[PDB]
């Protein structure tokens, strides 16, 4: 690709949060790239592994062919090898953020490589920045939500001088707007992940199966404990079950953090509802395999988990489930819901804990 | 003050940079508070002292009476004691920033108390935040530069629900826009600082005197070394000598970082130009007292510095000088220029190194 895009490129660090947060932003980055009509450089996703920061190529997890059906993309590999040499030489590498900020960890700026995963991400692809540009004065920043905003991007950063818009963090709302959720149709698991999910299913999961997502780490309970039921504002992915602006009801700590009793009761019920012959559990911590097996011991079915627990293949398995029960607050669960809603010709059944 | 402002308050951390950066932003914060018609809580200015972060009350450095002639203000002391108890109880304390960000040093947010001086600043006045609000979707953020922007602030954050807009960093452009520079008229040194400046002057500085600002730390030379004379964009305070958008000429490393020879030559010349009987030197590091004294040894005058070097009183002394020669890039020098331009009925003479 020595003939490059006359419109230029967007590259970004999915520098906020873990895989759920990253995917939730990436959907908005797709819609932003599409609107600007610049080619999107597909990110390396980030996985934290005490004390390694691991960059995972887009194409290891998801298929490029499929995402290309939404908008014009190149892989990070393509970008660094075929594109960067001729359109983005070291002296043109500027980072983009809302406003200059004070370094924590020295001239005011974006500080795109301060801290983790910020520095490792750009180090991975040999990028250092020589300057910062700011987009705060464009109405709504990267939203493209207000009149003149797209024009302003095009006016202020035209591709001739700015062939690459390089963003310190994903230029997208978090949590994602309802209007980007259907874009998850264009995220299809790689052959590797699908093979592994199918293998696990044939080896462990008598059909039909219920897949459940259990989010229960100490840090999660503590954010759930902060729910203000009177103000009732969105929290992370909560609009996935409660609708936009929470117009369907009230978010409670029972929804955010279902009790062990609530979980078992609901799992027992869902198993009965479809005549399930197995249960799959994905969790950040406690899979509750024993508690669930005791609860399902009457039905003569069992719960199964991945050993060790591969988050990406767990996501794939849950997307394949006959029935999925998720956590409505979690953006991890939200990946599953969007895939089940949008991946095929018709919605695959999904439920959430604490909601009926 | 148990009868509080129906329009509400703005409080902020001058969380970016040292005293120059802080004052340069504070001018814009004044204009922003004035435009919104909310009472401004005067900050504690921040001084870093390996390893103490020191908060200095506004009123120790500058006079409240004078700043009150620009817009409605209360001191931090007033705020915490008379205002906060009735209008801003712990459960209403929300921080305001452009957009949610990833913590470096855990839910996405403003992270208003992560790091130094961020945490110490709010700890000083016993504030913890229970929530974040974002203003990125208001066109130009805090600029008030675009149509509907002020209305949007008033619409989105009306004083009833939001009696206090508390900003993680100063809601103002950096570097400051030309249109806020005259606001420096309303920053008058406290009695303490003026007494000390007058004492030093009577004890050491035979009139008329030339005051010079010498900025020459290792970190400063290194930013100067980055000047792109072909693109010629503003750098920190450079528009103070080169006009807005650098329409008067080109910024060079000679202006940014005058050589030792350039400094002496120019000082010798300025001394001759007004028949100076002494020289005052303020510097971040090397005062060059010996080099200057050798250069002035023919004229039978000497250079004097403060021992130890009080930045605030040095600023006051330079504002009082018969002639001031500054560094055009430095926001520290810019405080002096603005004061000399605006404090009295008529401009007091100022020059910059490398420009004539
Ligand atoms: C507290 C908030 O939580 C939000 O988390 P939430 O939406 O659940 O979704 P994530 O952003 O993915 O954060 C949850 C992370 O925890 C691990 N995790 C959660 N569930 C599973 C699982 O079933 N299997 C495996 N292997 N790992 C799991 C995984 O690394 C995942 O990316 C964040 O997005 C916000 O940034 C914030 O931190
Ligand atoms: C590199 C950039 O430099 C910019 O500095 P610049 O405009 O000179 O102005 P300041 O933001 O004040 O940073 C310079 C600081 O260094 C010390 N300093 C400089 N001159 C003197 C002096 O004459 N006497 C004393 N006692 N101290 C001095 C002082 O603490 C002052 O606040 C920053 O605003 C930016 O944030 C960035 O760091």
């Amino acid at each position: 690709a020595e003939a490059t895009d006359p419109n230029g490129y967007i590259v970004f660090c999915p520098c906020m949060g873990r895989f759920g947060n990253q995917v939730d932003q990436f959907l908005g980055v797709l819609a932003f790239a599409k609107a600007l009509d610049r080619t999107l450089v597909l990110p390396n996703f980030i996985e934290f592994k005490h004390p390694e920061t691991k960059m995972i190529p887009f194409e290891f997890l998801f298929q490029v062919g499929t995402v290309a059906k939404y908008t014009r993309v190149v892989t990070m590999q393509e970008f660094t090898k075929k594109i960067m040499p001729t359109v983005w030489p070291p002296e043109k590498r500027k980072a983009f953020c809302w406003t200059p900020r004070q370094a924590i960890y020295a001239e005011p700026g974006c500080h795109s490589k301060e801290g983790n995963p910020f520095g490792p991400y750009w180090d991975q692809i040999d990028v250092s920045f020589v300057g910062d540009e700011y987009f705060g004065d464009i109405p709504g920043g990267f939203d493209l939500n207000q009149m003149g905003s797209r024009k302003k991007w095009l006016e202020k950063f035209p591709s001739e001088e700015y062939p690459v818009l390089a963003f310190s963090s994903a230029p997208a709302p978090f949590p994602s707007k309802g209007k980007v959720w259907s874009i998850q149709k264009y995220l299809r698991w790689s052959s590797r992940i699908t093979e592994q999910a199918k293998k696990f299913i044939s080896a462990n999961l008598a059909k039909p199966f219920v897949a459940v997502h259990l989010r229960n780490d100490a840090d999660w309970v503590r954010v759930c404990e902060h729910i203000d039921t009177t103000t009732n504002r969105p929290l992370f992915a909560s609009e996935q079950c409660l609708g936009e602006g929470h117009h369907l009801g009230t978010l409670t700590k029972e929804i955010c953090s279902p009790s062990k009793q609530q979980i078992l009761e609901q799992i027992v019920e869902k198993v009965g509802s479809i005549g399930a012959k197995s249960v799959f559990v994905a969790s950040d911590k406690d899979h509750m395999i024993d508690e669930i097996n005791e609860a399902l011991k009457p039905y003569e079915i069992e719960a199964h988990r991945q050993e060790p627990d591969d988050m990406y293949t767990s996501l794939a398995i849950m997307g394949r489930a006959d029935l999925f029960v998720g956590n409505c607050v979690s953006t991890f669960s939200h990946i599953v819901k969007r895939e089940r809603d949008h991946a095929g010709q018709s919605p695959r059944p999904s439920a959430f804990f604490g909601i009926r």
